[PDB]
RNA sequence: CGAGCUGGAGAUACGCUUUGACUCGGGGAUGUCCGAAUGGGGAAACCCACCUCGUAAGAGGUAUCCGCAAGGAUGGGAACUCAGGGAACUGAAACAUCUCAGUACCUGAAGGAGAAGAAAGAGAAUUCGAUUCCGUUAGUAGCGGCGAGCGAACCCGGAUCAGCCCAAACCGAAACGCUUGCGUUUCGGGGUUGUAGGACCAUCAAGCCGAAGUGGCUGGAAAGCUACACCUCAGAAGGUGAGAGUCCUGUAGGCGAACGAGCCCUGAGUAGGUCGUUGUUCGUGAAACGAUGACUGAAUCCGCGCGGACCACCGCGCAAGGCUAAAUACUCCCAGUGACCGAUAGCGCAUAGUACCGUGAGGGAAAGGUGAAAAGAACCCCGGGAGGGGAGUGAAAGAGAACCUGAAACCGUGGACUUACAAGCAGUCAUGGCACCUUAUGCGUGUUAUGGCGUGCCUAUUGAAGCAUGAGCCGGCGACUUAGACCUGACGUGCGAGCUUAAGUUGAAAAACGGAGGCGGAGCGAAAGCGAGUCCGAAUAGGGCGGCAUUAGUACGUCGGGCUAGACUCGAAACCAGGUGAGCUAAGCAUGACCAGGUUGAAACCCCCGGGGGCGGAGGACCGAACCGGUGCCUGCUGAAACAGUCUCGGAUGAGUUGUGUUUAGGAGUGAAAAGCU
RNA sequence: GUAGGGGAGCGUUCAGUCCGCGGAGAAGCCAUACCGGAAGGAGUGGUGGAGCCGACUGAAGUGCGGAUGCCGGCAUGAGUAACGAUAAAAGAAGUGAGAAUCUUCUUCGCCGUAAGGACAAGGGUUCCUGGGGAAGGGUCGUCCGCCCAGGGAAAGUCGGGACCUAAGGUGAGGCCGAACGGCGCAGCCGAUGGACAGCAGGUCAAGAUUCCUGCACCGAUCAUGUGGAGUGAUGGAGGG
RNA sequence: UCUGCCUCAGACGUAUCGGGAGCCGAAGUUGGAAACGCGACGGUGCCAAGAAAAGCUUCUAAACGUUGAAACAUGAUUGCCCGUACCGCAAACCGACACAGGUGUCCGAGUGUCAAUGCACUAAGGCGCGCGAGAGAACCCUCGUUAAGGAACUUUGCAAUCUCACCCCGUAACUUCGGAAGAAGGGGUCCCCACGCUGCGUGGGGCGCAGUGAAUAGGCCCAGGCGACUGUUUACCAAAAUCACAGCACUCUGCCAACACGAACAGUGGACGUAUAGGGUGUGACGCCUGCCCGGUGCCGGAAGGUCAAGUGGAGCGGUGCAAGCUGCGAAAUGAAGCCCCGGUGAACGGCGGCCUAAGGUAGCGAAAUUCCUUGUCGGGUAAGUUCCGACCUGCACGAAAGGCGUAACGAUCUGGGCGCUGUCUCAACGAGGGACUCGGUGAAAUUGAAUUGGCUGUAAAGAUGCGGCCUACCCGUAGCAGGACGAAAAGACCCCGUGGAGCUUUACUAUAGUCUGGCAUUGGGAUUCGGGUUUCUAGAAACUUGGAUUUCUAACCUGAAAAAUCACUUUCGGGGACCGUGCUUGGCGGGUAGUUUGACUGGGGCGGUCGCC
RNA sequence: CUUGACUGCGAGACUGACACGUCGAGCAGGGAGGAAACUCGGGCUUAGUGAACCGGUGGUACCGUGUGGAAGGGCCAUCG
């Protein structure tokens, strides 16, 4: 389960392919090519203190964790 | 409860019960084995253990994840709720954006509901005041290959309405932390916000009670007819030999149990930003705001967010903490009801997820009737029986268990009139013959001989008797509907310059109330706006419009059309989703098994000088059975067989054949490769 | 007079109200020469045996000849084709209501690396006995693998388990992943393989390394005796 | 450090328990044969190199004892759970059936015949196949013989003859020296006796039309095409010239390899392999060989110049505020990969021409599995030859690893000829058995608008039993035939149509898995040159950098070895290393995949033409 | 000589299923040639052409979502 720092998760969204830069700057507005899904998510890490563990994090988890610790020491 | 009971079960034997059975209401106690299954294994319901109890027979424990511990979780639910994923046919008369639709489907979590919920809101009145649901706003504002099409919210009227607690500024700790009365997280007091607050300083149950009719008549049988009565807080209903207010069960009404269920602070890796995206009417559009995936990253009450790029002013609100009943949805289950069905209907089932089909996932029938009462036919007759004929019973056996009615197609027996030189869509009209006489002695009915005339029905078509479609026949099933405050007409009713309600509330053997809102009443324009005038325009020319013809409108109802949705019924090839299949077949893997018999005669090694002899026994070598296979012909072609048989033929120690067990699958597998097999 | 528009109507079920009818007989069915302009409606008779007509109004699952339409029944082809290997059958005797077909006897013909025998999968009482004769059997049937009832099935040593491992399947910890899930060491499951103690006979109608008789073998516990001391693992080696 | 020990397969004897033909119990001998079974895990040869675990034997570790051991002898006691009947190459399993199909293993006797599980007949055993009886017509099926002829049949000698087994003699071109080969051909085959040898051989005699006396058991040869070869394919119309194949070649791939399955920094396959290996492609034994053209496309290098994204940069242009400030755009320069551009590359896609293009056919073959005209022309074979063989070449339209020419052997391959022999034929006959016919029993199916269903000729939607005229025809059947009923079966697979479908293709459109690439994150100190920043100070440089860039470092991270196989821990420790991998984003590539598009008229569609206006 | 290759309009008719297309007297503002009457809103006439959508450029000040602006939109003219 790829649920990072014990916190959040992947998001998905569609991603648009769109056809022209024209249009809102002096043309026929953009067309439209693209109507397809992707997912994104974030990756691994190491140390989780709730007595000794280690664990996935992600990048802005990591900076929460180096200015503190943060309900789980680290 | 107050005499029966011994399940359906209908079949006897055996008993049990007025010291209360049986049945009903309510608790206990037993509770094999499987199944979340949980001692370990497993092909569910079967195998194999261990530990204390320990006299044995028997009992108790032995899964995992949460937690010190109690105590909790795992699995199962028709639909309903929320969430993580998320189609495609289709429409756009082709198709990409778009629609279908966040629909189907899959998955997770939970309950009797759920979700949501207590304003950094809506919004333009310095109005409002949690959430949800309904009406309306309104198909308006908007969105949109500005196409198809999609489509809000506010105000207002209703259903129900409830608001509540933590974080933190400060007390008092304790433990630990360091140069010496401090600050990281626990525990109490305290303290919970925008007209800014707070700190520190002055009834339902099982059940019981319950009114009133007798004589004659028809009849197999009274409840019907009749004549006189009676009760009625009770004429709802069902049973009873046919139709019962007064025969039974009941009904109105009344009672009703031990245990039984049930209302100095105010939240930071955030707010904010850039990149990708997305949600609401939001399709990159001038595109705000919320939302996270990646990288960054503030401020405190003279402060922070929003008011649809953005700025100033003016307003609304305090984010980054939690909980929260009710109005809402649904129908496995129960009750009542029905201009709902009544045996091809109604659920698939008058019960069956059965029979039956499938390896499976899965699919899936037909279903009825003696009689009031079994009185269910003793006995006799033909027959092995089956079947029948009598006798009995019964009102009826014109009801006899192939048991209500019993149509039609189809099969027969008997009778009338007819037919063995005739050419024929099968009739029709005319006349003679022969029968017959219950709407019926006639302008009859049945049937005939002979004349004239005469190309089935439907559909589809320029044109059908067509040698063009459909159809064996008869029975039954079978196709222009429904919906919506939607549009537009005809007819009819009510009220009329005005007409009317929606959601809901209260009453229901009945309907009233409810003005939110909808339609007329003013038009012209792109619009601001003017306004019987208005727009174009620098004034005179026009477009539309009122006057005059003021055609009078509105709410219902029936009807003709229209729109939207399966939209007159039946019919695809295909597309997508989640599953089921390698017990056939294509292959792989592990472990086993199999190949009569015969012919040939390789290397090596030993002799004579690459030759000859000795010997040896090699081979995708040869002939040939088993076995594996399918060459040619015939047969078979409603088969012996949904791919075979006889004859013939290929391979037959190898790239061989075969058995168990197991792995690989749907845009996928496998394939000594045909797009073949799955 | 076709598509099409318009008009007036007939019949079916259900509902409301009326008028009534019905065991001295209702609906439905059956015959029919009467009536109405049509859809249709009445009269009378036969059948049936418990409900129902007429009128007015309302609502419809409301009118069939077709759809290679559906369900069901019944026909035509027709006493037709076939009766499933060209391995033949004949006589006598018996049983029986009944016999080409069942039983017996004696011959004949056919298989004989089979068309004989023993097992495994699979089937599930098909086995034996006594009865039966509807249907099943391609005819018959006294018979049957059909129907009814009663019996039959015996293991320390055979095959499997209480022993082992292969492919494969699982799999605490562990590695991954929108969810469900996907991998995975040890270990565990998994026979098609490894290990392991009995042979000869007899015999129910129906069982046989199972029961019986004869005579063995294997493990375990205990006892008597000899011995009167070292046993010697979830680990190593050989070996299988 | 010096053959011998053990074992009994099995035989023999003695005894004993059984069995034994038979009317309770007799005999149990001599000679011969012989397993894939047993002795056994024997011997020999070979390459493609032939499971694991427990039981079992042996050792200590721990523990327990060392005057109630391990072990042995006898006696006793103990012995769980499941399967076991019957069918079981089929009437009981799978095939809807009491179905001519299919189903793994074991045993499967005797006589004859080189051998044998073959062939014939038979033992034990098991069956006569669950309608029968007659008749001896047509036709149909499976068979026997056939006069004279002998392929005249036909697409084709298709079918069916012929031949056939063992022994002897004898065998060609050609050859990869094995083979062709069972070449072809010719002879023998029984019975008796005598003689020699180990059932043979030598001789003599005998009978028959005939002696593998019946059954099983090759017809052969000449010449081509294709493929070398054994083998593999379309379950159910194609077995082949298709596929593969040994051999060859190009290219890729340094090891967490390339490549492939995969939601995945997971795990696997490659492979417990490592360049003499693995993947991909194409050719296809062997022999002689594999020519010209790099212009286009692909690929490998170059990388002076042109173009090019996010990002960095933000000069300048505007709103809106009284102002501070907030705010919408927004350049030049610098930014990758890629493409344009330049070289090379053919066993890379390809090309080797019409009376300029990059070049224009090297050998070899050629009227061909390619040749239109075409039956080309000559010759061969035939009486006669569109076929076939050989030359020729005018190759519509061969040609060198989509390989060119050859090749012995192979072939249920295809094509032409010959010998032999035949009912294939002239031209059919006679015979047999199973159906067809008849009788008794049981009893279907497709089809069917309804039928009282004729001929000619004419008309009708244009092929008439049914309309018109004329002819013919007493009613009804049974056995037969196959012209008609536009006979039946499947709502035509051809064709056209539908703004239907689906498979496939590419330089059609559009996305996208995949993959390459710049920026940011994980991600870290250092030295070094630094275009520059700030306060530092007699144009100037120390505290320092915001960074870029080679270079280097070891705590991230990856990865490896060590009693602890995947993982976790220390590692005397090893290597890589801020790269890689991964997360977001930028641009390229991306028929690998995916959704779709691909007009109409049209004397059928296509091709050609044509779509508006005068 | 000069622009009538004009702005605001359009009584009436031809023609077409629409949608387009054709001809036009006369009115105003302002011009032009003529001495005048008068004739000029392209060419003897009939071919030299494209709806809509989306956008570019110039004006106008109508809309502009609390108000005052501006972004954006509309109207007029033109381009693709
Ligand atoms: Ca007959
Ligand atoms: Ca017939
Ligand atoms: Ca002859
Ligand atoms: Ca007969
Ligand atoms: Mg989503
Ligand atoms: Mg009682
Ligand atoms: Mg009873
Ligand atoms: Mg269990
Ligand atoms: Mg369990
Ligand atoms: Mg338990
Ligand atoms: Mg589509
Ligand atoms: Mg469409
Ligand atoms: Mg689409
Ligand atoms: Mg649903
Ligand atoms: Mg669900
Ligand atoms: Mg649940
Ligand atoms: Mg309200
Ligand atoms: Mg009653
Ligand atoms: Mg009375
Ligand atoms: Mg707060
Ligand atoms: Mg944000
Ligand atoms: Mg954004
Ligand atoms: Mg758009
Ligand atoms: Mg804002
Ligand atoms: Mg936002
Ligand atoms: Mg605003
Ligand atoms: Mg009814
Ligand atoms: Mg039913
Ligand atoms: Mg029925
Ligand atoms: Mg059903
Ligand atoms: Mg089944
Ligand atoms: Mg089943
Ligand atoms: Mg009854
Ligand atoms: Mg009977
Ligand atoms: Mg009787
Ligand atoms: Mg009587
Ligand atoms: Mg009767
Ligand atoms: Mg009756
Ligand atoms: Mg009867
Ligand atoms: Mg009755
Ligand atoms: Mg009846
Ligand atoms: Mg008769
Ligand atoms: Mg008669
Ligand atoms: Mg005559
Ligand atoms: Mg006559
Ligand atoms: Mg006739
Ligand atoms: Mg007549
Ligand atoms: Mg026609
Ligand atoms: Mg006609
Ligand atoms: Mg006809
Ligand atoms: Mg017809
Ligand atoms: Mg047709
Ligand atoms: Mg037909
Ligand atoms: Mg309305
Ligand atoms: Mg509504
Ligand atoms: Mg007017
Ligand atoms: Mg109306
Ligand atoms: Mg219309
Ligand atoms: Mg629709
Ligand atoms: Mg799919
Ligand atoms: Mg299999
Ligand atoms: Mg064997
Ligand atoms: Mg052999
Ligand atoms: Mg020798
Ligand atoms: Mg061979
Ligand atoms: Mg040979
Ligand atoms: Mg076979
Ligand atoms: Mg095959
Ligand atoms: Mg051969
Ligand atoms: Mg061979
Ligand atoms: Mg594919
Ligand atoms: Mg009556
Ligand atoms: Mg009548
Ligand atoms: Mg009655
Ligand atoms: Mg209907
Ligand atoms: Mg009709
Ligand atoms: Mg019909
Ligand atoms: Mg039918
Ligand atoms: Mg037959
Ligand atoms: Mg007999
Ligand atoms: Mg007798
Ligand atoms: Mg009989
Ligand atoms: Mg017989
Ligand atoms: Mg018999
Ligand atoms: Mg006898
Ligand atoms: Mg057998
Ligand atoms: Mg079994
Ligand atoms: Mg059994
Ligand atoms: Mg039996
Ligand atoms: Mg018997
Ligand atoms: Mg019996
Ligand atoms: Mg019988
Ligand atoms: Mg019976
Ligand atoms: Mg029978
Ligand atoms: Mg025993
Ligand atoms: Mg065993
Ligand atoms: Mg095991
Ligand atoms: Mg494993
Ligand atoms: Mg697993
Ligand atoms: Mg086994
Ligand atoms: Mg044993
Ligand atoms: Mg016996
Ligand atoms: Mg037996
Ligand atoms: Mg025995
Ligand atoms: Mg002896
Ligand atoms: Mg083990
Ligand atoms: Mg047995
Ligand atoms: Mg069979
Ligand atoms: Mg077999
Ligand atoms: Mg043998
Ligand atoms: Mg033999
Ligand atoms: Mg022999
Ligand atoms: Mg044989
Ligand atoms: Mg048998
Ligand atoms: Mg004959
Ligand atoms: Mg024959
Ligand atoms: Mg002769
Ligand atoms: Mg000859
Ligand atoms: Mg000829
Ligand atoms: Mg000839
Ligand atoms: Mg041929
Ligand atoms: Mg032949
Ligand atoms: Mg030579
Ligand atoms: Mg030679
Ligand atoms: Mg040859
Ligand atoms: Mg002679
Ligand atoms: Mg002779
Ligand atoms: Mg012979
Ligand atoms: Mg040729
Ligand atoms: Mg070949
Ligand atoms: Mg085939
Ligand atoms: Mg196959
Ligand atoms: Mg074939
Ligand atoms: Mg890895
Ligand atoms: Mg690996
Ligand atoms: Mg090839
Ligand atoms: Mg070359
Ligand atoms: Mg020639
Ligand atoms: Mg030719
Ligand atoms: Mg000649
Ligand atoms: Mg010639
Ligand atoms: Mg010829
Ligand atoms: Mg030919
Ligand atoms: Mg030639
Ligand atoms: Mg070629
Ligand atoms: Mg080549
Ligand atoms: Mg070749
Ligand atoms: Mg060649
Ligand atoms: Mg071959
Ligand atoms: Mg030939
Ligand atoms: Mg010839
Ligand atoms: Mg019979
Ligand atoms: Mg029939
Ligand atoms: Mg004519
Ligand atoms: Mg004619
Ligand atoms: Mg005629
Ligand atoms: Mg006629
Ligand atoms: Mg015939
Ligand atoms: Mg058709
Ligand atoms: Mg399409
Ligand atoms: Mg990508
Ligand atoms: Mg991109
Ligand atoms: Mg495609
Ligand atoms: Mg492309
Ligand atoms: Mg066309
Ligand atoms: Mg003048
Ligand atoms: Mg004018
Ligand atoms: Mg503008
Ligand atoms: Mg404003
Ligand atoms: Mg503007």
């Amino acid at each position: 389960y790829l649920t990072g720092k014990k916190n959040l998760v992947v998001n998905s969204v569609i991603r648009r392919g769109k056809a022209r830069a024209d249009g809102g700057v002096g043309r026929k507005t953009t067309g439209i090519t693209k109507r397809v899904q992707r997912a994104n998510l974030h990756k691994k890490a190491i140390r989780e203190n709730g007595q000794v563990k280690t664990v996935w994090l992600s990048a802005n988890a990591l900076r929460t964790l180096s200015k503190g610790p943060y309900k789980g020491i680290e």
